[PDB]
């Protein structure tokens, strides 16, 4: 999977072009704040006023594990 790609074709419509925030939070340091769980969990089931669903499987997994190195 291309992590980087999936981020930026379903995440930064919230989450802005460069993850530094929109409409929603800045993901670009979220390894800083979130284990590649709490990631992956947040993407699969939402979290607050994120949806979920957005992201499933390996696709999810993968950029779980991108995010939780961003720091
Ligand atoms: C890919 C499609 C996405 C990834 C990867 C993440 N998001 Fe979201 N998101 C949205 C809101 C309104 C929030 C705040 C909820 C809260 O944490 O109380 C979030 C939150 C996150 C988080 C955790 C907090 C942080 O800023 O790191 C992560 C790691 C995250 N999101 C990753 C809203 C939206 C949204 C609007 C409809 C979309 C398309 C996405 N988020 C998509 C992704």
């Amino acid at each position: 999977v291309d992590a980087e790609a999936v981020v930026q074709q379903k995440c930064i419509s919230c989450h802005g072009g460069d993850l530094t925030g929109a409409s929603a939070p800045a993901i670009d340091k979220a390894g800083a704040n979130y284990s590649e769980e709490e990631i992956l969990d947040i993407i699969l089931n939402g979290q607050g006023g994120m949806p979920g669903g957005i992201a499933k499987g390996a696709e999810a997994e993968a950029v779980a594990a991108w995010l939780a190195e961003k720091k």
